[PDB]
Order: C-alpha cells, then structure tokens, then sequence
C-alpha cells in the first residue's frame, strides 16, 4: 500500500521533573517515556507515547517491557499493513494481542498522529470534530507536606495556571492524611476545587468513615479510595459516601467500563488513554460512561507532550467533561521532547489545529535524554 | 465557513414493493422514503435517508412528521452551520431537539455523504477504517403463507441470494405461527438459517412456552418476542429460554442499549441507524453491546440504498456481526432512487470504495416518485 | 544473610512440540519457556520457570516481557535478600510490582526449589505435607482433526497414559465443533471422560445452547465457554447449563477467585501457578474455592518439567482436586531441560520425595535451546 | 516412622487471672486452659493449647469436653501417624470429626511446635516466614465500673503497655452502656484508639440507633453488635454504620469466612486459631478476608502463653493487620505454665526466633495448677 508503515522505533526517554511527587504506593523522583516513532511509505512520520508511573509500581508494563512487547510482537504484525486504516490495524492487534494497553495507546496515537499529517487535519477531526478548544486543567499536590501544597495551590491560583487541585493521599495515617486534606481546603476556601486520589490505599473499613468526613469538609471528589478488586465495596461505597466516587485503576480495559457502570460501582470515570488502549478505546470507554449517566474526567498516566496531546484530542470531541481534566503532565517534566510545547494558560490547555498532534521533536532533547 | 450548510430539503418519496409484508401490527403494501439532500457553501451535495415502517404503526415518527420537524426545527439550527464538523452538528442538535432520532439519522448520513465526497473516502473510512468489504444479508419471509415462504426461500438458496430467513410472527395464533415457522424449518433443513422476530406481539405467558418449542425445533434467534416495557420479563425469558433473544425495538437510544445490558434483557441486540440517531451514535451503541459480551446484528427498517448503505459503511467498521444482517431494504422495493443500485451477490452485500455513500441519485425515478 | 540471593540469571528457552496444538486464538508450531536460575550465598541454586502460550496471544506477558520484567525490576529487589524467607521475599515484591503473575511463579518456584534444597524436604513438604504421591493427567486433544482425535485418545487408553480428555474447540462453526465433541465421545463411550475448553471464544448468545447440547452428550465440564468480561453472562451460564462450567481465564489473580466464587460465575476454578503467581497464591486460590464449595482442577499454562512439577509439588497437599490435573506439559514437548523427565505411568504423574523439586537441569540441551 | 506420634496428653489447668473480666453474657472470676503434650518417637515434644471462656457462655466446647473428644476420638486417630506430616494429620482428623474447632487448634499448635523443633525453626518460619518480629497488643476494659477502667487505660498508657482498648458492653442498659463508652474515649481522647464489642448482645432494633451514636463520638470499630444468626442484618447494619464493624463469633469456621464475605456482613475479620481450627486454618480465614477486602485483626480466646504465641506466629507471617491484634492473654492471668513469658513492651508482643513456639513448661505451675 501507498501508506504502508515501513518501520516502528521504540525509544525509552528519562527525563528530570520539578519536584518529586508523591503518590500512595510510589515517590517519583522523575519520569520515564517511551517515545514510538512510525514510519510511512508516502514518507509520513507520525509520534506517539506510552508511558506510566513508577516502573511496575503503578501497573504491570513497564517502560522497558512496552517497548520489548512493542519491538517483538507489534511491529511484526504491523510493518507492511496499511497504515491509513487505522481501525484494521488496531484490530489486527487486538486478535493477536491480549492485554498491553499502554503499548497499543502509544502505537494508536502514532497512527493517529500520521494520519492527520496526511489528511491535514488534527487528530481531533479524525475523530469526528471538536466541540472546544481549551481544557481546564487540574494540578496535583503530592510534595508529602501541607504547608508546602498550600503554598503551592496559591501561586498557581495567582498566575492563573491552576484552580482545581487533587491531593494524594493514602501513603500515611488516615486522620493525618484528613487533616492535611481539610487544611488545604480550608485554606483555600472557595477559590478552589478539591479533591483526592487514594491509589486503592484504604480498606473499605477505613473508606465508609474517611469518605464521610472528606464529603463533610468541602471535598469534591474521591478518586479510587479502595482496591479494584473489592468490586462489592466499591459499590456500597456509592452509596454511603456523601462525595462522588471516581473510579480509575478499577477501569483496565473498555469491559471494565461497562462492568462498573453495571455494577453501580462509582459516578464518575477517570478517562485514561493507557489503561484503555488508545484515544479511540477511550472514547467507546467514554460512550458507555455517558450512556450510563456516569461523569467524566479526562486523566492522565503523567504523560510527556505527545500523550497529553493525543488525550486532549480525543477529549476535544466529548460533549461534557464534567469534572474536567487533569492533563498536565508537561507540566510536571522539567524537560520535555516536544520543540514547541503545549500551551497553558488561564486555568486551560489550549489545543491548535495543526495537523496530526500538532507538534514536533526537539532533535537535542530527544538525542540527550534518550536511554 | 467554507463548507457551511446552505440549505437542507426533505423530500417524502412513495415507492412500489415487490410484495405485501406481513408484520405482526401491520402489512406493507408499499414504502414511504424521506430523502435528505444537504446541499454545502463548497458545492457539495450529501444524500441522506429517514425511512420507517407503516406511518406510525411502528414508531412515533412518520415520514410525514419527520418531514415537519427537520423543516422547522432541524434546518433552523444547522443552515450556516460547518458541514465539515458531523460531531458539532450532531450534537448542536441533540442540545436542542429531544428524540427524533429517525430525523437524525437521516441528516448525520447525509453530512457523511457530503463529507466523504469533500476528502474522497468511502463513509466506512470516515468511520474508521472497514475490515470487510461484503456484509451477509438475510431474508424476511412474511407473505401470510407457509407454502409461498418455503418456495421463495428455496429460490433464494438457488440464487445464492441468501441462505438466512427471518420469519415475521405474531399476528395469528400463537400454536399456528409456530407450526408456521417449524414446517419452514423442516423444509429447508441445515441449508439455512431460520429466525423470527414476534414484533413485541407475545405476552411473557405465550412467550415463556413458544421460545422453548422454538428453540427446540431448530430455530437460531428469536427477535423482540415481548413488549419493550416488560423489562423484568425480558430478562426472564433470557434464562428460560433455549433459543437466544434479540432485542430491537427495546432500543430506541444508546442509553436503552446500557440499560438492557445491564438488566440482561438480550444477549444479541439489532443495530439500526434510524432507532440510534444515525451511523455515529450506532456505533456507540455497537461498542456498549461489545463491551457486554452481546451478539451484535446490523439491522434495517425497511430503507431504501441510501439508508442502507449509511447503515452498511458503518457496519463494515465492526471487529464481529456474529448474528450478520437484514440489510436487503433495496431488495423490498420494486424501484429505488438511486442510479446504480446496492451490490448484492452470492449471499452478501458488496460496498464499494467510492467516496461518501458510493451513490447517485436517479432524477427520473425521484421526479416521478417524490410526493 | 547466609542464605541471601546473589544472583538470578533468566534464559529464554525455544524447545520443538509433538504436533500443532490449536487452540481457539492460536496454534502452537512449538513452545518457549523462561528459565530462571537463582543463586544464594550458602552455594545453592534453585530453579523456576515462567511460560505462556503464543507470545502474547493468550496472556499480557510474553516470555520476551517476563525476562525484561524480571531483570530490570525483579533482581534488583531481591539481590541480597534472605532467600531462606520465601513470603518475606514475595511479599517484597508484591508491595512494588503490579500485576507479572507469570514472573512471580517462576521466581517463587526457585525459591521454593532452593530452600527445599537447603532443608532438604520436597517441595510439597515445605508446603504443609503431601496427601498422596500421584496424580491424574488429563491429555488435550487439539490437532484440528476428528479422526486423528480419537485414533490419539484410544492409543492414550491403550497405553494406560490417559483416560481424560480436553478438547480445545472454539475456533470454526460452533455446529462443527459440537459435532467434533459429540463424536469423540461417541468413540471413547464410557472408557474416558470428555471435557471442552472454548478459550473464552464464545458468546454468551452461543454458549447458552451449546452448553445445553454438550451437557445432553456426554460432556462432563465446560472449560471458559465466554469472556471473563461478561462478568453477569458467566453466573447465568451456571444456572442454564446442565454440564458445570470451569473459570480459567477468568482467574487473573487471587482475588478473581474470591470474586467468581461470590458472583456464583463458575462451579469449577483451574488452578494455575502462572495465573496466581506462584505455588503460594494458588494454594490460596484454592482455598478460596473450597471454602464456596467449588471443585479444584490442577491446571497447567504447559510448562515443562520445572514449571509441571513446581504445580504438582502444590496439588499434592490439597485435600481434593474432584476434577483431577492436566499436568502433560512435559509430555507435548518433544525435548525439555531436565536430566530426568518427570514419571508418568498408569493415567498418572508420580511425583518422588526428593529434595526442592526433586528435578536438575540437562546441560547439553540447555545450550542447545537457549535463545 | 521415625517422627510417629506415640502419646498425646490432654490436662485441664485452673488459672487465677488478675481481676474480674466482665463481658456481656458471663463475669470471668479465673482462666480454664486445656493443655496438649504431644510426644513423638524422635524424642520431641510439642506443645499446644485449647482454652474458652466460661465453661459452655461461650461456645459449645468446653475445656471438660475438649479434653474428653480428644482422648477419646482424636488421639485413636494420631497416635502412629507421622506427626512431621502436619497437613495430612489435621487431614485426617477432618475427614473423620466434625466441629471441635478449639480441639483441632490444640492439635496443630503442638505439632506446629515439634515440627519447629525438629527442623530448628520458629513456627513463623514453617508457616511460610516472618515479615515483623512484633505484634501491637489491645487492652480489654471489663471490670464493669466507667471510673475503673479510665484509670486503668490511663495506666497502660503510662507504662506503655497498650493504646488500644476494647470495651466489653451488652450486658447493661444500652444507653448507660453508650454512656460508659463515650465517657472512657472522651477522657483518653487522641491518647489510645477506643473500641467496643457487644458480644452479639443487642438485636438489630438497637445496634442500628447505637452504632450511630458510637460511631459519631470517636469509637473506631464496633465488634459483633449482633446475633450471627441474624445474617441479613448484619449486612444492612454495615450500610448503616458511620463506623466499620467487625466479625467475631460470626466466623465459626473458614466457610464461615468466605460466606461472610460473600454477603458483606463485615468489613473486618477477627482471625482466632480457635474458631478455625488451628493456626494454619486461620490463615486460610486470613487469604479469604485479604481477597475480599477485608480488613484484619489478630484475635485470641484468652489464651495462655502457648495459644497466644501459636497465635502470634501465624500472624507474624501477614501482610498487614489493619486493625492490630488482642494478644494480651498472658497478661490477664497472674499465672501462666510458661517457664518464661512472652516479652510485653512498648505497646507490642515481642516474638523471638526460638525453635517451634520458643517456650517450654513450669513444671512446678503446672502440677500446682492442673486438675
Ligand atoms: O492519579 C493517578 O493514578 C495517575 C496520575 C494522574 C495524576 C497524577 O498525579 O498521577
Ligand atoms: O423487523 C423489524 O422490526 C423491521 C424490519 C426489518 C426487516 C423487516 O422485515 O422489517
Ligand atoms: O487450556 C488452556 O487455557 C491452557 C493450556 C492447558 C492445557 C492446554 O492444552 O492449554
Ligand atoms: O472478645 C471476645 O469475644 C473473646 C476475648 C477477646 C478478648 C476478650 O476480652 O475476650
Ligand atoms: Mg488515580
Ligand atoms: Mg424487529
Ligand atoms: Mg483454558
Ligand atoms: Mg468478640
């Protein structure tokens, strides 16, 4: 075929963050990407990311092993298929490959990329057309001090960056990690939305009480407060809870949407590229949470600018995210391979029309920090 | 914009049949279209079609009333509007204008007309990408007479035409319908499929005893045995039932499409753009049913090539139609508007590559034909 | 530590089949397997093993992924670690990786192969004590062929190797399948026990009648019929069947077991190390299952000799597995890496009382079939 | 063989205990404890431990019945057998008695001793490995008078002996009750974590008023507030309850367990060797709670030194024990038959790595004090 993929490059990237962040089962001291890089036989290149958090503390594919399965068995099935019909070939790997939906997000969003390239039209055209193009933007308080996030909170209010913030929670003793939460609140008042992540660290036991008072000191969402596997108490979870649940690492795949929307078990649904298998799985996770009256978040596995990109444009088509997004991870990367970087400004992520992702490497950066 | 919307007009054409069809609540002795032609400021022109069954003995929308509310409500919102953006357009009229969804059919497969003659792509690759190029079509067997069905059957299986019959039942006695359906069985043995779609008509009393002697007689799938508000008896009849159940008119939205999986009220559900709001929201409904584990089948009502091509493009998207389709609507009808008719041969409809729907209008046939 | 981990070395291993096996999703042309040896200080070694089916196309960890993962994450947590503290080391690895129940097992089987090495008990002693010495071997029939099928079932009888039997069927027309089974069992009559395993490849709208049909012939269990995602499909299948239903892939993990048991989605857990990661889990997986009143089977993912044995040393301390073992790994493979092969006589696997996993590694064929 | 059990002793001792210990449907005035000496043809003996609380107030075994069922049923069973065969002893004593729970735990703590002793390991170690040396220890309140037990906590606190303490209430008017708990945690308020437990006393008309009330001053967990024959309600009262409740006389075996979490009748476990069967049937309970979600809590029937530490050592080896445990056995009675008793301080049970269960026999107190 005219556009058929010649070659699939997976380059593992390590680069510095601004600070470390503190998550309930990890501390990241920096961040690691998996940069794939398409090639097409019109001559069309086209970028995509996966990436995760923590090595195999988060989830079980690790830069190192996305970029094994990625070389052994997915360029094999793909070098040579026409690269202009997105749907077969990510169906191509899906009959072949169980699993593995950080590495075939990277690989979708590269074919999306190319594929705008050779339309001229931005991924989010490819994917039916935009309805916005800005996202609000959520930032993430995890320094492991209170004082230090309250102060934090304030300046990205003043400049204008941010003004909803989430705080992980979970590493420490429930009643200090309520106190720290309700103080940050209560600092903020007002001015700001929020809201915390568990990482699945409390038992239901622990849940059913801290859920209660986190509703009652002006919390506006919980994301994931228990383990995915307690699916029944996820469930009663919902209803005790006088604050949204949010469900984020119960949704591993598309099915698990719809199992937890069947099931009741949370109101809210974190939408993440890398759990789902790309942009597109995304949206059909994001069809069944709306069908469901189930709210949406537009997540994020702390990605570098391709991956922020290639969620955002997904996210673009969406009728309503109601409980907005969190897509800052360039944010949080001191160092980014992107020449131009993504645009934030006013409490949003500002979205272009250009081509594809709309975006470009930065030859020097990608040559340095590259494993 | 340079591909604005500058006129939309709706035309309601009666066409000829090739013979009455029997369903349970009505007989057709012809067919009424609603044609859609969308006409954009780039001189493009997108074809749609908004066609039903038996003026409102099916569903609430009448080709008459469709007419009245894309004219009053539709056109008012979309004239001016960008054509290139079908998920802004959609969804602008989703804000505003509550069920319809045959109306929004017709105009969203008008829009991916327009938009594939605009960047030169079948609608299939507009949605995707196709992963077949041939959709299986069955045949419905509903002249009121055992020995007429049987006959014509036959002759279909000789003409390589189709080797899958849909039964229509339910308008006679339960016990003579079904000896109806198993002396047809029995006559065409295992050089076909047999299934029956009741139309709703049964009660859970009549159904419960007929599914089984139904499923116990070597009849493959029974669509819409009982009424879409006896939802508990639905699922019900999903247990004790042999035979597995479709559902088809419990789905009048993609929400109903959650809502009936959730409960377990089918384990095969129809697809049909004119109950979804078009190929768009179809797919959405399709993803929601995979997500599920539920059998998936690409339904018609009853449309002329213009729907049933819209229906077509969308359905070549799909990873697996276990339950494969009834699109032979052109089949039913003695004349059609289109200057080349759909391609059918060998047991299967064959979709082109040609941009948008593949298709012309027949100005004469129209002409005479158009109300 | 006198017994602390010094070294663990992973070494892919390509080894040539008896014949294909075809599977639902994939056929085997041959099979890998990854070795791991690992050292500690007092100078003993111990030996594991982690091996899938088809790459990646039955599970998320590939043997290439399983080495990656455990040499870049895995050794360096347990280097220096006390080795003789097998739950403290597990329990480490668990707090910081995710998921990688594959790696796990091969890892926890080393362990367990070096400290029964350093107490000098078997396995199966260090796990509470074996009950009996032997167990029964199911043999899978997967050529692909009817009458080769059942000429290799009667020359199992003959040869008083094996008088259980599973099939692999799911991959052609549901019809031609049920036939398949039917007449096998039909051959074998009352000599032998005839199972299915449908590798999740049907839907829940097939499985509801084929499971009737097979259970009205002959077949004593029904292995996966459906996908592990259609979660509510699962427990109805339990009800309609008349033949039990067995979950396999549906268990990724301990707490799947817990899950499945409270939902009522099987009456029969295959247990696998692979699945569960490692003896230890699946012990508790098993306990899970007894305590519903949910029968065992000794599953295997077709290890070799070290992978079959490190299973069997579990299932020899379990009060009962009701529905036996398919622990034949070793004997699919034409050639493995063990200097004495594991003892399979009179429909059974005799497993000695030697220290660890009673079993040392081939040299020569090591070499020969390391990648 | 050589390890054959060749005697096994059972011998009542009447234990003086430190004060009063009041609990809702019996006033302890002394301590009963049932000994087991079981010898061995290798010279070893192991010793365990089978003890209640107030005759039949309790359970349905009594030190008198204990002693008589073991005598006359389970040592007929044992003696001959291999006692370094744990699990297919314990095997055998389930295949042929039923119940006697407290006598089976006897049975598996001594042969858990020998076996430590044979192989020169602490019990922690053969049950898997330790992953702490120390277990947190509650203090029970039951002396019946509200000034008496603040200053006793008050005193704990001071000698760092406990910081965690459990009410007995049930026994009284439940407001008065209410009344005595609030007032004990509003004097130590953030100083010790507060808890009750009813004893299955009161019927669900009022625990669903009274878990509200406790709940909202400061009580962090409420134990066994009703009658485990009362299984739906149970399961309504852990919606209802702002603070986690815990299972205690609930679980009477490991079935008990699993059906328990099945219904979600409580979000906490209380693990006693007694009601299980043994140490490790009390980690089976432990792998179900831990695959559900529910949280752990070490609990004991006032056991002497050598229940308490066959207890602890079995503890020793889970991940994590949420809600701490009770071991404070030894401390209540002002005699025990330890030549040395566990190690109490700074709020922990100090577990030393002594072979089996690193304690040996007064002999003095022990012929003093046996019956
Ligand atoms: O929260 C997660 O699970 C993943 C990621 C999203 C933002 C963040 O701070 O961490
Ligand atoms: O069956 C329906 O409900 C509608 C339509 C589909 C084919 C047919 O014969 O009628
Ligand atoms: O059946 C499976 O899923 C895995 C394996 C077990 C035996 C066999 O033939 O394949
Ligand atoms: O509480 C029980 O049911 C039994 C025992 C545990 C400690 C205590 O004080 O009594
Ligand atoms: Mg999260
Ligand atoms: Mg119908
Ligand atoms: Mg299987
Ligand atoms: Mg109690």
């Amino acid at each position: 075929h005219a556009s058929a993929i010649e070659s699939i490059e997976t380059i593992i990237v390590d680069l510095p963050t601004i600070r470390p962040h503190k998550l309930a089962m990890h501390t990241m001291q920096n961040q690691t990407l998996v940069l794939i890089r398409l090639r097409c036989a019109d001559g069309i290149e086209g970028l995509g990311e996966s990436t995760t958090i923590g090595g195999l503390a988060y989830g079980n594919e690790s830069p190192d092993s996305i970029k094994t399965n990625i070389d052994r068995f997915v360029a094999p099935l793909l070098i040579g298929q026409d690269a202009s019909n997105i749907n077969a070939a990510m169906l191509r790997l899906e009959q072949s490959i169980r699993g593995n939906t950080f590495a075939k997000s990277g690989i979708e969003s590269a074919l999306l990329d190319a594929q705008g390239k050779r339309l001229g039209l931005p991924v989010s055209e490819l994917l039916g057309g935009r309805v916005r193009d800005a996202l609000p933007v959520a930032w993430t308080l995890a320094s492991g001090d209170t004082a230090k996030d309250i102060a934090e909170a304030q300046k990205m209010l003043d400049l204008r960056r941010h003004r909803i913030f989430k705080l992980k929670i979970g590493a420490g003793e429930v009643d200090r990690d309520l106190a720290h939460v309700i103080a940050i609140k209560k600092a903020l008042g007002d001015s700001a939305s929020v809201r915390v992540d568990v990482n699945q660290a409390w038992d239901e036991a622990v849940a059913l009480r801290a859920c209660r008072i986190l509703g009652g000191n002006g919390i506006d969402l919980i994301e994931q407060p228990i383990s995915r596997n307690n699916r029944a108490g996820m469930v009663r979870l919902n209803a005790s809870s006088p604050a949204p649940i949010m469900a984020d690492e119960s949704i591993e795949c598309v099915e698990d949407a719809f199992n937890l929307a069947r099931e009741g078990a949370a109101s809210v649904f974190a939408l993440k590229i890398a759990k789902n298998g790309g942009p597109r799985a995304t949206l059909r996770t994001a069809a069944i949470a709306e069908a469901a009256g189930i709210g949406l978040y537009g997540g994020t596995m702390l990605e570098g600018g391709i991956g922020t990109l290639a969620s955002a444009h997904a996210f673009l088509t969406l009728n309503k995210l109601s409980w907005d997004t969190e897509l800052f991870g360039p944010l949080l990367l001191t160092e980014d391979i992107l020449a131009e970087p993504p645009v934030y400004r006013d409490f949003h992520l500002h979205v272009s029309k250009a081509p594809g992702l709309g975006l470009s490497l930065d030859e020097e950066r990608l040559a340095f920090f590259r494993r």
